[PDB]
């Protein structure tokens, strides 16, 4: 139906606004030059400082949270509308429709989707991320581990098949976007903080 289609397209368009690009050009920085050349909060931090990375993290978080919250409240956590809305937000971050935006890895946006479903599951997944990051100082290893953990937490918390499907497909896409990070991790050559 039309309302579900509207929300899903809105989520994709909103997700396509990679805010790292918005703030990096705002002070003249070729984000694709600095650091790793990525648009996510991690390279924003590396290029502009921690304060700007946190702002980008929150903005990229909100473009997952806001459409998914609308889906939760308008259709239900058990609705496949939520499934496709959350996926659309993350796909927009990864494959932005706007010609001049390059995609990111979707981790902050995916956390926003999870938080709209269950703040508890999201906070536990973020604790996994933080613990892994403090342990080894690899952002990629923390994002991969916490992405898998979010699926396990949603499963043990009893969330339904449409949510688990959403989490498995989003998690597969996130891990695919980390394929070069994984090759570096396998040979001890990942960039360390
Ligand atoms: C390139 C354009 C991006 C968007 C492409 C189209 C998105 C695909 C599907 C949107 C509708 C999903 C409906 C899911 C569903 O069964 O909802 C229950 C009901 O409300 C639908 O009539
Ligand atoms: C479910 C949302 C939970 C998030 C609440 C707190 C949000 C604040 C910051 C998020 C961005 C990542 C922060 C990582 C961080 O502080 O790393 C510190 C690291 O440099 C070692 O001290
Ligand atoms: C449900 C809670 C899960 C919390 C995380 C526990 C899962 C176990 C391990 C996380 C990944 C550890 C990877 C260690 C490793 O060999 O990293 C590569 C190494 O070269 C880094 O120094
Ligand atoms: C190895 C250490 C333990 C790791 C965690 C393993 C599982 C731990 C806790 C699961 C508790 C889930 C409580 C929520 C739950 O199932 O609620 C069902 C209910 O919310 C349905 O409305
Ligand atoms: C090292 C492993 C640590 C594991 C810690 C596990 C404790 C985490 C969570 C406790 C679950 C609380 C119950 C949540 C709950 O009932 O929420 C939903 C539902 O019951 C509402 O009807
Ligand atoms: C990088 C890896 C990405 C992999 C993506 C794979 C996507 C796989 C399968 C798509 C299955 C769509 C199922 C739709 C569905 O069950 O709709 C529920 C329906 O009851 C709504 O009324
Ligand atoms: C809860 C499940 C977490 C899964 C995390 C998977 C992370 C994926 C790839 C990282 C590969 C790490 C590099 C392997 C490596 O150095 O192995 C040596 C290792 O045995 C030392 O502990
Ligand atoms: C199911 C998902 C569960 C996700 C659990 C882990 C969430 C970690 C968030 C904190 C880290 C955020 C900073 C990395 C983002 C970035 O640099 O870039 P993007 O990936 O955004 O392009
Ligand atoms: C670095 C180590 C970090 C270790 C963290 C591992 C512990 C997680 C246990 C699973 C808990 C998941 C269930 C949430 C409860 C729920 O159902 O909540 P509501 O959705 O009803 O609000
Ligand atoms: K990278
Ligand atoms: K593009």
């Amino acid at each position: 139906m039309g309302s579900a289609l509207f929300l899903v397209i809105f989520a994709y368009l909103l997700g396509s606004i990679t805010f790292g690009e918005v703030i990096a050009k705002l002070k003249g920085v070729d984000l694709r030059n600095v650091g790793s050349g990525n648009v996510g909060a991690t390279n924003v931090t590396r290029a502009l400082g921690k304060k700007y990375g946190v702002l980008v993290f929150f903005l990229d978080f909100l473009k997952g949270f806001i459409p998914a919250l609308i889906a939760v409240k308008s259709f239900g956590i058990d609705s496949w509308v939520l499934t496709f809305t959350g996926l659309a937000s993350v796909l927009g971050h990864m494959y932005p429709v706007f010609f001049g935006f390059k995609g990111g890895k979707g981790v902050a946006t995916a956390l926003g989707v999870v938080f709209a479903v269950s703040p508890s599951v999201a906070l536990f997944s973020f604790l996994v991320w933080l613990g892994i990051f403090l342990w080894k100082r690899y952002v990629s290893l923390a994002s991969i581990t916490a992405t898998i953990s979010a699926f396990l937490f949603l499963f043990v918390a009893g969330y339904p098949v449409n949510v688990l499907f959403m989490a498995i497909v989003i998690g597969a896409l996130i891990i695919y976007r980390h394929r070069e990070n994984i090759n570096r991790l396998l040979t001890g050559r990942e960039h360390r903080f």
